[PDB]
């Protein structure tokens, strides 16, 4: 069967779990304050920094190269602008990676340096999710926090180099389904994706407290 299908079905439970967390529900209803949003943004910065470091490291690797999309997808530069907006120019001195997020970062670096064929598990749970929910989540944050309408603080949510999200998202699935993979390697990818959903759930719970 198709990897994209195995992932849609084999991660539906862990997807709904992390999606039904208290943080996500409070966010959708406009009930997240600035400092808490700054903490959540800090966590995204170190997470995407880690993942994109490993994607660059494996940009030539046959089990990942077709999905290397630095211009279309990478978020580190956008998240840097948002950190600059929320904390000022010396923001790096002002923040530390949260404990649950550091555990996820370690797992990203381990996968990128030892089992690169599973990197697609972490890319698929991140950017494909990010691509669809971007505009909806951008709007609620701008309103809740009264952010400038020139976009400062929400650049993470804008994929400036992707003309049509729906068309790119189709092209990405097709590339993923065309990766030369036996049925064993495929199932490891679904399990690593469930692991990723679990890490993101633990990051959300840490933010709730």
């Amino acid at each position: 069967a198709d990897l994209s299908e195995l992932l849609k079905e084999g991660t539906k439970e862990a997807h709904d779990r992390a999606e039904n967390t208290q943080f996500v529900k409070d966010f959708l209803k406009g009930n997240i304050k600035k400092e808490l949003f700054k903490l959540a943004t800090t966590a995204l910065y170190f997470t995407y920094s880690a993942l994109e470091e490993e994607m660059e490291r494996n940009k030539d690797h046959p089990a990942f190269a077709p999905l290397y999309f630095p211009m279309e997808l990478h978020r580190k530069e956008a998240l840097t602008k948002d950190m600059e907006y929320f904390f000022g120019e010396n923001w790096e001195e002002q923040v530390q990676c949260p404990k649950a997020a550091q555990k996820y970062v370690e797992r990203i670096h381990y996968i990128g340096q030892n089992e690169p064929e599973l990197l697609v598990a972490h890319a698929y749970t991140r950017y494909m999710g990010d691509l669809s929910g971007g505009q909806v989540l951008k709007k609620v944050a701008q309103r809740a926090l009264k952010l400038p309408s020139t976009g400062e603080g929400t650049q993470f949510y804008l994929f400036e180099n992707v003309d049509n999200a729906q068309q790119f998202k189709q092209l990405y699935r097709a590339r993923m389904n065309a990766l030369d993979l036996n049925m064993k390697t495929k199932e490891r990818i679904v399990e690593e994706a469930n692991k990723a959903f679990e890490y993101n759930m633990q990051i959300f719970n840490e933010l709730d407290q």
